[PDB]
């Protein structure tokens, strides 16, 4: 058993709600949240924006003396921080930048990523302003992820579609 509430089961592994990634994670403080993070780590908007203004910039702070140690992440890679205010971790996870012209091949790579921790609270990788078709990101997730994830959809209209659509 674990904490999160309200959820819809999609399969065995991978469920989703209408809800803020953010007050979610307040809520439910989990082991892991995943961040829709750039390969700097500069957390402007969408997710990355949102995350890092709950933690009133410590996020930021964190991840540049982290850039500034190893550089950037890769396209498709992630690396583990601290979760500050909101949960244990942040796992900051470099989904593939449609408006940036990325091979979306590399979103597979992306949620691979979530397999090496037993249960998270994400968003889809590469939604939003990252320019991919969040059906398509549901449809990955699912087929690749084999953990327990938790998925955050912050749009309601966009949440009934995924449902709706869902095979
Ligand atoms: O403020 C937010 N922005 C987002 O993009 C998002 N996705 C899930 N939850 C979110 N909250």
């Amino acid at each position: 058993v674990n904490s999160f509430s309200g959820y819809l089961k999609l399969t065995d592994n991978v469920y989703i709600k209408n809800a803020d990634i953010v007050e979610e994670a307040k809520k439910v403080k989990p082991t892991v949240v995943v961040n829709a993070a750039n390969v700097y780590l500069k957390h402007g908007g969408g997710v990355a924006g949102a995350l890092n203004k709950a933690t009133n910039n410590a996020m930021q702070v964190e991840s540049d003396d982290y850039i500034a140690t190893n550089g950037p992440l890769k396209v498709g890679g992630s690396c583990v921080l601290s979760g500050h205010n909101l949960a244990k971790h942040c796992l900051h996870v470099v989904g593939p930048n449609v408006n940036k012209g990325e091979d979306i091949q590399l979103l597979k790579s992306a949620y691979e990523n979530f397999n090496q921790h037993e249960v998270l609270l994400a968003p889809l990788l590469s939604a939003g302003i990252f320019g991919a078709d969040p059906i398509h990101s549901l449809r990955v997730c699912v087929d690749t992820v084999r953990t327990n994830v938790y998925l955050a959809v912050f749009d309601k209209n966009l949440y009934d579609k995924l449902v709706s659509s869902f095979l």
